[PDB]
């Protein structure tokens, strides 16, 4: 029930997706020598975040499973033996998802589209439309949200109903306040997060770095800088997010009283 | 002379110790720091959960004997006089009779009389012992000036409850609270920002019978900024001006309504 899990706080350079994977291939590797059996990558983090256009993004966009992002990090996984949850820029016929894909060492696993679209991602993605998907990497379960999804607590929430034990959350932060907000999302479904931030400065978009690992009692259990590439690898007690009890009279789940909820 | 625009309110929480089972004592203290609040001009003070009974007790028989009926009873007519004397509005946590039933609840008065009580629908660990889960649901009460949802103490950490509150119309969200876990000063600023509400959780101070309450009251903005923020130990009030119209716009920026860009076909399935 113990796994060691990890972020990969990195740059994109933007358009540059080759660059970008051998960087993300770098750190993986540093996470991986660290013993990390699943790590996650930011969001958009092959083709970088702050478009002019979105024929630039569209030009360069891969698509899922068949396109070069998602075989890159097929091959990596099943090189190291480890899962990677990656944002990356999905290209599905003429249209734009901002999504994550799921991998591991026997190949794809699965892809979730960003639900939540934040700021200019309306002008160049479609909304997400697959829901909030769990996916088994058989030592966990783990629920995958992207960045601006953090905002709604729905998002992680229903994650966690469905069983998610780890929610994987690539992201490109650019407000203040996800680090604050993301130990509160863990605490309050009883979960492990993992928010893989990027890093830099791109076309005059500064984003936050403080990529960082929480644990179900708001613990912050691994926080990045806010400027450097880095990961961040912890070793995560799986019981500490199935067992959703407070005390000896909370159990988290069983004291939610959805009646009164939204009504 | 020039105006100053927005649509301004003084709020406030008053953090106080209350001494269990001490009704009248506690209306006393009550009284002495809401007229505090009053003389900075705060026209919606909230004290903390079960201020008039207290909170860690030995036995149901204990508060069942001195809990007041709502909003007959003696708390919220104490509380009822008291706001037309001042011309405020006041949420207040109170231990409520009904019929042979305990409920964790709060009551809101105003200049005007009784407006409505909530009752704790998350019982937190020895609560269960001795009240009954609330069953009225998340209410939003309409105070003229502004909508006020109300919620108690635990139900803070699930994010249904301030959410619930803030999708019926909560501008602010008025928190009694005997906060005995770290965690609610770092989660009520993301339940503010989340919703885009004020919120006031009015906690109270001391240690009751060997439990310890971590006092730290705390006003939220819907930006996430901490207004005001009490001690640990401390009696004290907190009022703030703050402007409700941060708290009407839901536009996080100029693409993104927080409310309109919920997407509920994907939520909790
Ligand atoms: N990539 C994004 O969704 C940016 C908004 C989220 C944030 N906390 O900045
Ligand atoms: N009075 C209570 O509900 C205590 C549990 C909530 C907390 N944060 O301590």
């Amino acid at each position: 029930h113990m796994v060691k899990v990890g972020y990969i706080q990195m740059e994109p350079k933007i358009l540059e997706l080759d660059k970008n994977y051998s960087k993300a291939e770098k750190l993986i590797k540093e996470a991986s020598k660290e013993g990390a059996k699943l790590v996650v990558l930011p969001e958009l983090f092959d083709t970088g975040y702050n478009f002019e256009s979105r024929e630039e993004v569209f030009d360069v966009a891969q698509q899922i499973p068949e396109g070069e992002t998602t075989t890159f990090l097929m091959e990596l996984a099943r090189e190291l033996g480890l899962y990677i949850v990656a944002g990356t820029a999905e290209k599905s016929g003429n249209y734009l998802y901002n999504s994550a894909v799921v991998v591991g060492p026997r190949g794809y696993i699965g892809k979730y589209r960003k639900i939540h679209l934040f700021y200019r991602e309306k002008v160049f993605f479609e909304p997400g439309d697959l829901g909030f998907k769990v996916f088994d990497i058989g030592f966990a379960k783990v629920g995958v949200m992207i960045a601006f999804d953090w905002f709604f607590p729905e998002s992680a929430r229903t994650l966690a109903l469905k069983g998610a034990e780890i929610i994987a959350h690539p992201a490109n932060l650019v407000m203040p306040y996800a680090p604050r907000a993301m130990p509160i999302r863990a605490l309050e479904n009883r979960v492990y997060t993992i928010t893989a931030d990027r890093v830099g400065e791109e076309r005059g978009l500064k984003f936050i770095g403080k990529s960082l690992i929480a644990s179900p009692k708001a613990e912050v259990l691994s926080i990045a800088s806010e400027t450097e590439e880095e990961i961040g690898v912890v070793e995560i007690d799986l019981n500490l997010a199935r067992n959703k009890r407070l005390n000896d009279m909370n159990d988290i789940f069983k004291d939610r009283r959805e009646e009164y909820y939204f009504r």
